[PDB]
């Protein structure tokens, strides 16, 4: 498929800089033919490579060997309308269910095979589709809605019906679990049912904050289950309405995080840190951004995931000087 090409001397190093960034697919192998390595990534393009290597390289097309199925299956039998977007071959699996990406115009008993094939061939109990909190089709399996998800030894109560919920954090939120420091005060602006509050169980003190009451409910349940209810502040509220104080604070509201920065920099003291999200074709807007509000610093930045193409979820960690 798409690979990265680069001269072979570079190969661990190019490595884990792609896996740090969620790049590297592992459903193939690396293969070194000649004195060139060849590294099946993920959809991105060359201009945002450029922000996190200093090496030559070229993306290129190349059959390479892998490391029952459903994507196998799928893939071929709805290749027609999957080819053309109707059915996704991404899914998530949320604790106890799975969520096919199916965008409807399929029939619905055609939905049902689909998530009939799922339930079967994916361990799961209950099987979904979708259509931001969007109502749910069942199409398989316990219709319940509401489970526990497991990640980074921690448990979290979820409704996916209810809240926002992405398993495909969990990466990121083990990369910003490991930096806190014991006498941090964090402040989880944009908290769901808690996964980053969790997550910075090392701290002395998290302020979790959500707009949602029943994301606030599922963050109550969460402290209580992973015994934290003497650490973090459950908080119902617009964040903008909010008068707390925190060296570390957390923005994980991508597509809009940046109409709250002010807010954020008065919620931060200064020589703390801010780990802002965003959407972007790379790390320059949010950079000038942060440049003008106030003198920082980038500690660590990452690419999280894709959004389309040449868009992408990215995560910076900005060191606040001064405000
Ligand atoms: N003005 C606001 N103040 C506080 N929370 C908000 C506001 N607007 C949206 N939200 C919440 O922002 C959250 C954005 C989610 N990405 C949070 C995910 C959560 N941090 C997690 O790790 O699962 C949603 O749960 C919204 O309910
Ligand atoms: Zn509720
Ligand atoms: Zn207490
Ligand atoms: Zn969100
Ligand atoms: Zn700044």
């Amino acid at each position: 498929p798409l690979c990265l090409k680069i001269n072979k001397k570079h190969g661990e190093q190019t490595r884990r800089i792609l896996i740090e960034n969620n790049l590297l697919n592992k459903d193939y192998k690396i293969t070194s033919e000649g004195n060139y390595l060849y590294l099946p990534i993920k959809d991105v393009d060359e201009d945002i490579l450029k922000s996190i290597l200093n090496i030559e390289f070229e993306l290129v097309d190349k059959e390479l060997e892998e490391k029952p199925s459903f994507r196998e299956i799928i893939s071929k039998k709805y290749r027609k309308e999957i080819d053309e977007g109707l059915i996704s071959l991404s899914y998530d699996v949320v604790g106890d269910l799975v969520i096919l990406q199916i965008s409807d115009e399929v029939d619905e008993k055609i939905r049902k095979e689909i998530g009939e094939l799922a339930y079967k061939l994916i361990p799961c109990k209950g099987v979904f589709r979708r259509k931001r909190v969007r109502e749910l089709e069942h199409l398989a399996g316990e219709n319940r809605t509401l489970t526990i998800h497991k990640e980074n030894g921690y448990r979290l109560w979820v409704d996916i019906a209810k809240v926002y919920f992405s398993p495909r954090l969990g990466g990121e939120r083990a990369r910003i679990m490991k930096k806190v420091s014991l006498n941090d005060v964090v402040v989880d602006m944009f908290a769901g049912v808690g996964p980053f509050s969790i997550a910075c169980k090392n701290a002395k003190k998290i302020y979790a904050i959500d707009i949602n009451p029943h994301a606030i409910e599922l963050l109550k349940k969460n402290i209580k289950l992973n015994k934290l209810e003497h650490k973090i502040i459950p908080i119902l509220s617009d964040v903008r309405e909010v008068d707390v104080k925190g060296n570390r604070v957390i923005m994980n509201l991508p597509k809009f995080a940046h109409k709250f920065i002010d807010k954020a920099l008065d919620i931060v003291e200064e020589g703390g840190v801010i780990h802002y999200y965003t959407i972007g074709k790379d790390f320059d807007k949010a950079i000038k951004l942060f440049e003008k509000k106030c003198d920082c610093e980038v500690l660590e930045k990452r690419i999280v995931k894709s959004y389309a193409p040449r868009e992408y979820i990215l995560a910076l960690d900005f060191k606040i000087n001064k405000k």
